[PDB]
């Protein structure tokens, strides 16, 4: 009977996790800024796995009223919340010298303030109902090791780790655990694929040589795929990981061991 | 059809893990300094899971001849080796001023040299058969933070981490992943129970208040259970954690979040 | 002939670092929200060290126009900049379920965006003039370990570590190094001294029990003092620490060793 | 103030002995090669004069030897203020070919010797009420596991663990303890001799080994003996009294955790 709320649910990784959770037997609130994508995914889940397994919702995670309204809506639809997945954030690269304040502010709003607001709202619902819940943030190796030309992304992602640990400490007395998943490069993803040019120029190499460059830094000699993320998420979300909380869990093929 | 070799399988945590592995489907090589405890545990698994599921072996993991003979005995018994679990080590508490060399040396032998020997012999078997195998070390929060009056235990357990990371780097090309599990206090274990009077003094409090003193340091407000151990182990040993290697996985109720 | 700019130089710790830097032989730009505080401390410094040693400047580090003007003002005044010290931001406590967005937001502006603006604008000066400069941020043990009831503060202080590492990588090619200093508790701060009541309440004990309570957490059995900060600051700002960059330097009396 | 340097009779260790004396320390220069320790202390004695440095023999892996060094320094100098532990050399092999004797040796030299020398010299500090300093020379391989160097990594990570436990045990006596996590000392004789192996370890020509490692480092150079000496002096000083139990990176930004 568990309910999963996925912020950033309407596309790519977030959308897969939504389908993955549904396949695992959760009911899913697909929540996105693009309501049309949210509802289109919810219908696809329902076509694939049965009636009423998902519902689509609009939220701007950066806005307090919007977050409050989503939580009200989710409660009205499903009556409980068990698992919050927060998926958001896109790195915009520039040397510190030329990094815009608007971009830095955006990174902070989308990766930190939205994470805060969604966590605060859904933990309240978990507490109300005596639910030993789970909060899982999608994060990055960039939240473990500073990324050259990506100060806004690293600052925001490091910050995510700090928030995950404060939330874990605040929420432990209610049986809610909180983690951040520190993902390696989703090399075949549409986002990674579209930046192969930009990487080529930062690294001084050809677009076609970028994926081998990054593969070669991974001990297991391959990039991360969405199923790697889902599988880790599933375990940490489950009752079997009840004694783990506040962690930065690496999913990096061994590239990060700290 | 996988085989798990559990070094330290004859008693307490290690026995619990052998049984749990068998519950999960594994054939189990119960390996132990006490061959009699090992053979008896194997008998118990066989009556519960069917003939030939488990066999007992003698090993002294500090002795190279003994470990090489264990790996040959496992190979002759089962087709193969898929998971190595290394479970050994008990802390001895003394201020550095009084710490004996013999005990420091023994902490290294048992916690580190044995881990190295077992990893070495069993990895050659995995490599021989092209098995995408698993090596899992039982370690401690004292391998994440040095522990007062436990210099020997901390040196050895931090050591185990370094070994894990090196082994992960050496074997990744063969699809073998390597992890350390950084356990909290196993408050219910017979060892922990026996030491209540010694910790009572060392702290400056009664025996009865020890468990609550250590429980209070934990955000989740309980001790580590054998089941928590087995849960985490089974995940990292599974094909669902194929993109994780070289890690220090905390199982601490949020006491350790770095 | 080096010039130090200290943001938040007009009182308490910032004021102590300004004096300490003048003593070490620096020209000091005292930058603060309170311009009269900035000017008077600079007068004190010139009354001891000679006219034109120190100048006071107004800055709102959270405002881009105010930071960009500060940089123009310092350049007009001293003609160069060698060391940026960013010393800003305070702790506001409340469990996540009552923690306000305004405060979370303010924490990010003061602790993080100010640090990004100041680093941006003074790095450009350092680059222009070919200076192998230093950027040092005042951070907290709360940027190493998440703080119960202090989500806004931990998020922002961890985010500072991330910004420090990305800065370091962006600026390495120019011989500029960047560090974050992870301070323990400044128990004899006015700040800390005035908050004894709240910690008393939060923890459940008389205000007279509060300093003892935090002391006993430190292995060195001492609170952090301003001179420890200065000491470490001076070393990492020196040409002796040229091969160190991107570091989170603990100044914690052994409370934090990771 | 007296400094004891283990492994002081050669290379980085020698460098450190010359630097501490220049910085104003009385040096007890201690090595397995007693001939080296004796003449480095006279190399030192022909610059800073006489009675400065003294050469002692020690097999840091041997309890008797280490305890005899501790009684001898107390006779020679009357006190101990700083212990520098400088030993250990990496032997490379894939785990599958790694010899036990080599693993055992790495632990004895890198970890057991550090334990023994910290134990003995810390007693001498406690006796004379000294708020002293124990500093270990370690490596980035004590921060991140090194491929084909299981022995060296296990040992060097071990040393961090020991550093932290020591710090916690010795804090009530005002003694601080740290490990220095060094980058590659590219010009050292050791590094220079092993370029062919590193070259065949990585599938490069020898001459292209150093630039392959320099390119890894955000500051774009190797670690220098002087970077080591600079950090040691700071953490060895009373200015660093509030720092203990740390792993201090000296890696040009290659390691930031
Ligand atoms: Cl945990
Ligand atoms: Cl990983
Ligand atoms: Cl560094
Ligand atoms: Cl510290």
């Amino acid at each position: 009977e568990q309910v999963a709320v996925v912020i950033g649910g309407g596309q790519t990784l977030g959308a897969f996790l939504c389908e993955g959770l549904a396949q695992a037997g959760y009911h899913v609130a697909v929540a996105d800024l693009n309501e049309s994508n949210a509802n289109r995914l919810a219908d696809t889940i329902n076509s694939r796995y049965g009636a009423g397994r998902a519902y689509g919702f609009k939220v701007d995670a950066t806005d307090e009223a919007s977050v409050e309204a989503l939580a009200r809506a989710v409660d009205e639809t499903f009556g409980r919340a068990d698992l919050l997945v927060y998926s958001a954030g896109v790195a915009k690269a520039a040397p510190i010298t030329q990094f815009r304040l608007t971009d830095f502010d955006l990174s902070l709003q989308v990766n930190l303030v939205g994470y805060f607001l969604c966590s605060r709202e859904f933990s309240k619902l978990m507490i109300r109902d005596g639910i030993k819940g789970r909060i899982i943030q999608i994060n990055s190796k960039s939240g473990k090791v500073g990324s050259k030309h990506n100060s806004g992304y690293s600052a925001a992602k490091f910050g995510g780790v700090g928030l995950t640990q404060s939330l874990a400490l605040d929420l432990a007395e209610y049986g809610i655990t909180v983690h951040s998943l520190m993902l390696g490069n989703l090399l075949k993803s549409p986002m990674f694929q579209s930046l192969l040019p930009q990487y080529a120029e930062k690294l001084g190499i050809t677009p076609e040589e970028v994926e081998p460059y990054y593969v070669d830094k991974v001990p297991l000699k391959r990039g991360c795929d969405y199923q790697d993320v889902l599988n880790v998420l599933l375990f940490y979300a489950s009752d079997k990981a009840a004694y783990c909380t506040g962690q930065s869990i690496n999913v990096t093929g061994g590239q990060v061991m700290f």
